[PDB]
This record gives structure tokens, sequence and C-alpha cells, in this order.
């Protein structure tokens, strides 16, 4: 599709760079730093290269109308589950540390403009920006400031009020990447709409592509990969009877190890162009092809026609089949049998 | 993509219908009836459509320069095994009745003219024709006269030459699939380039497309869904520890499984536009997006500014992020909390 590109660390992203697989932890850790880094071990035994958080600090994150409104999976208020699950500055600082001590990448989403402060003072390498944040333009231009790569997903938002966080974006001259998305755990497939991707490449012709998803499997983003996507994101448990509200369309170690290969083997066969020639194919063609032979015995001075030539395999024959009706019309320089190649010493 | 389609029997087949997935015995059998009935079972019980055989009549397939060629894959000429691996005419019959006894349909690829007119009088519902006759015309020309729609692999071939093969089908009136192919068995990932479907498409806008695979698993076949693919098309085989030069890349029952479950998958998720509203999302995008809040206390009187007021979530207040900058030089029309959703009532 393109050469855009980008660096998260020392790790390059892009079409033609190996897919990123960004195993989200986010909020499955229950507030417990003790699971998180259960969860951590579990993706980096697995061969995970980035875990993602989400770092909350409700106060700033929402206000008190949020403690009455309650999220499509949960049966309590946003605010109780964020207040639940958030971890402080303090332990967040000691799970970046961790997660940077097994030799992966540690990134997280910010929801508020102090969650986004927080991350700049622990220096992480991207920034990401969940689809609820995706319109949130004065969040946008204080996180672009920062300096650092901005990874944005845009679910629950059309073409043009994406424009304006871009424009932004661009503003502030920061490299960045949009994730299609659809928001809702966990995603039927039928709502995923992958063409979703190409509206967003075709929009933003400079934004690196990907997919942020929350289906129950690994379908929807190895079909990601073989549009073109850079960027894959599915929440990550270590495993899958863990409590929690994410759970559901979360990947574990075995499915991200089966995502993470099908990634491979997708990033592989994508794109190319139809007409290039594989070297591996010339034995095929070599005998698969067809030559023209005589369909009837020919006695010299015969002329040749379409109802005494035919063709047949192997392609060795002085004439192929793509010269066939060129033969009309000649005349045998001598006698032709019946099944042989007609040869350039066979007329006249 | 389109609106492209056509029936193969009462089984329609294009991009608005669920793919439709070829299990090729081909030459599995090595010319056993009884091993290629064990292999139409095998094929039943997996829920298989379509059962596609090969029809070999070596004396009308090839020359004798074909005794002295060998293929990529074996070791002998490929007129020992298209001889030793051929079922007469008799027992052709006899396994398009088993499989039509088993409700499947039945297809064959015909490799010559007296194939092509067994065939027809067999009266199959569709033909294909397979990458190494993909450029003999005479033999399309034949095949088209015979009035039922044409599937053609287009593999070893550019998209000049299948110009010509495309303007012949279109010459007879029937309806065509063009099918990517890359034969080598087995491919690697590398040499797939799933973008050829692209082409094929740009090229011939009235065609099915689809894709034959030679690769040993289901990715690329999932990858050609993901990007519009309706027909897909797999060796197949009762078990992998059978003999022969195509069952190192052929599905049995289990991976033939999992290729019509995730083909299903991806049939629903591919496609699609941006912009759709996804009614699912409503309860997210009420408690994710950020409404206007006051970031002081203000006093009445006192104008707002981007000193404060800030945005947190939910998004049930009078003011939106979206409208975060309108609310600049207004004046308060009493005291307002710090923290308190900015309304309308808050503004003289
Ligand atoms: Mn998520
Ligand atoms: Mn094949």
């Amino acid at each position: 599709q393109n050469n855009n590109e980008f660096k998260i660390g020392n790790r390059s992203v892009g079409y033609n760079h190996e897919p990123l697989i960004i195993c989200e932890i986010g909020i499955n850790h229950e507030g417990s730093l003790k699971t998180a880094f259960e969860m951590v071990d579990a993706a980096y035994n697995a061969g995970a290269e980035v875990v993602k958080h989400q770092t909350h600090i409700v106060e700033d994150e929402m206000s008190d109308e949020a403690k009455q409104v309650i999220p499509g999976n949960a049966d309590v208020s946003i605010y109780e589950i964020m207040e639940r699950c958030a971890l402080n500055e303090e332990d967040e600082i000691k799970l970046k540390e961790y997660v940077e001590s097994k030799g992966m990448i540690f990134i997280s989403t910010p929801f508020s403009r102090a969650a986004a402060l927080r991350l700049q003072r622990m220096d992480i390498p991207a920034y990401k920006i969940g689809s609820g944040e995706c319109n949130n333009y004065p969040l946008i231009k204080l996180v672009a400031s920062f300096g650092k790569p901005i990874i944005l997903s845009t679910g629950m938002n059309s073409i043009e009020s994406i424009k304006k966080s871009v424009e932004i974006i661009r503003e502030a001259g920061v490299p960045y990447a949009l994730l299609h998305c659809t928001n809702i755990y966990p995603t039927p497939y039928e709502d995923v709409r992958l063409g979703g991707m190409n509206d967003l490449s075709e929009a933003f012709p400079d934004a690196i592509i990907g997919l942020s998803d929350h289906t129950l499997d690994n379908y929807a983003c190895l079909g990601a990969v073989a549009l073109g996507g850079s960027i894959l994101e599915r929440h990550f448990t270590d495993r899958m009877d863990r409590p929690g509200p994410d759970i559901v369309c979360s990947m574990n170690p075995d499915t991200f190890k089966e995502l993470k290969q099908g990634a491979h083997a997708l990033k592989l066969a994508r794109g190319g162009k139809k007409d290039t020639i594989i070297a591996g194919e010339k034995p095929t063609k070599d005998f698969a092809f067809a030559s023209v032979v005589a369909d009837k015995d020919i006695k010299k001075g015969e002329l040749l026609s379409g109802d005494n030539l035919w063709v047949k395999r192997p392609g060795n024959g002085d004439f192929s089949v793509n010269e066939y009706e060129t033969l009309f019309g000649k005349v045998a320089a001598c006698n032709i049998r019946k099944g042989a190649q007609i040869k350039k010493t066979d007329i006249e």
C-alpha cells in the first residue's frame, strides 16, 4: 500500500515491517499489581513485544455525572469500574519498569489530561488515544505537544470528525497511526467492516494504518493484516477464567501466539502484483503449457488447418499454443505424423 | 467490491454470497475409485459443498514429449503420473454419481479436448480450467461453447495473456470467475501476492474473483476472503499420510472445517464503510464522549476561557468537547462550581 513508517522506541512500524501486536492488559488486572505482573509475565513468555496499560486518574477523567452512567458491558457505573481498576502513579511506574525489565515496550492509553502528564513524566515512547477520546481535540492538542508518535483509534467517529484530530497531530509535527475500531465488548463479525481501514488510508495517506479489535477471536485481525494493517490490538489476559468486563474479548497466550504466526504469514502473502514472475513456477510452465501438434497424418504439400492441427502438453514444441492459428494456410514441407509436434522444418 | 454473481447448479457465487470452498480431490486418489470414495466421504462428513476432480485422458492431453519432462514436485515424467492416476470414463461417471448421491456438487478440471467433451456428456454444472490451460485459447473456445459458467485459474499468466481468454469467454456469453493462483507444490507465503486478486478485478470488472491455493495452510485463503474472494480452492485429502505429489499442500477434514469457519467470519467482517453507524456502540458513546466542565470555581460575571474550563466524561453535558472553544469569552450568568458541567443557564 505505502511506505509510511515511524518508530516506537527501537521498533519500526509500517506496511513494510512486521505487523506489531499490542497486548492490552488495560484494566484486566482489576487494580492488583500482582495480577498485572502475572499478566505481563504471560505476555513476555508468549513472545509479546508491547504491553499496553490504561492510565486512569478518575477525578480528572470524569465529572460526577459518570457515577450515574452504566457501560454496555457492565452493571455498575463507569466511575466505579475505573476507580476499582485504577493503579496509582507509584504502582504504574513499577508496572512500566517491570515490563521494560522483561525487554518489552510499555505504552499506555491516557483518558485524561492528568494521565497524559503522568505518562510524559514516565517518558513513554508513544501515546495511545482511545476511540472515546478521538474527538477530544483539546486533549489531543496536549498529547501532540509532547513530541512522541501517536496511535489513534477511530471507533465511534466519522472521517470528518477524525480529520480535525489529524490536523492537530500534523500541526504538532509528530508521526501517527490510525486504527480502525468498533467499540463494543464483544463485537460481532458483521459490525467489523474491515473496509474502514481502506477509507482511513484513502483519506489520510500519511497515516500508518491498523486495527483495534474487540471480537471473540483472531479472524478480524488476520483480515486486517491481509488488507495491509501494520498495528493490531486486542485486550490480553494470562487466562480466560479471570474476572473483568473486558476479559470476554481478550486474547490469551495461546491465541496471541496464533495471531503472531498468522500475522507473519499474511505479512508475507499480502500485496504484490499479478504480473510478477515467480521463478519457482518455471518447471510447471515447462510441462503444463501446450505446443502445436498434428491432429492428423498430414501428407507433404497439404495445407495446415484447424482441422488437422491441435495443441497438447508439454511446452517445448517449436510452436506454442499461442501461435496455433498462424500455422493455418502453411504447407507441409514433408509428411507429418499424427500426434507429432509441428516443427519449423515441417513447413515450406 | 461488486455485485457480480452466477450459479453453479443451485449454488450462488459472488461477493454478496457465502464464499464457496472447492475441495479438489484431483489426482489424490492415485487412480483408485475406492480411495476416491473414501475421500468423497471425508469431504461430505466435513461439510464440503463441492468436490473437484481432474479429468485426464493422457493421449489427448499430451504428446510423447511429455514422457521426458519431470514436474517440480515429482521424480518421474508428468506422463507417468497422469497415466497412473487417471480414471477411465466409466469410473469417473461413477465418481460423479457418488458425489451427487451425497448431496454435493461435482465439477472437474479438464486438461484436454477429449476431457472437455467427456464432461459435457456428463453434463457438469460448471467447468474449471487450470493455470496450465489459461493460455490454451483453442481449448478455452471449445469449453466456452458448452454454455456453462467457467472458473479460470490464472497462475503463470500475465494480465495481457489472460485478457485473450476472457474475451473468448465473453464472446460465448457465459459467466465466469478468475482465480488468482501460484502454481508450485507447495507455495511459500512470500510468492502468494494476494494483491494479484485486486489487479484481476480491476482489469476484469465483470469477473467473480477468487483464489486457488497451494500453500501449506489456510492463511492465504483466509486473506483472500478478507480481500473479497468468493471462491477458494485447495487440494483435499481424507488424511495426511496418503501418498501422492499433491498431498503436501492438501487440506484435510479438520483443516477444511477451520477454513469454512474462518471464511464465514471474514465474509461477515469484510468490506463495509468507516462512516457507518453501529447501533451497538451507542452506550459507549454516551459514557465515553467528553463534555465541557468548569476547571476552576468561576464567579458570576467572570469570563469563560481555556484557563478555567476543560473537558471530561460522560457525554451528557449541555456542551460537548466539540464546542469547548465556543464558550471562550462568554460570561458566567452565576457562580460556577469547579468540576461542574457547564450548562446553558451558566452563561448570560
Ligand atoms: Mn479496547
Ligand atoms: Mn492445484
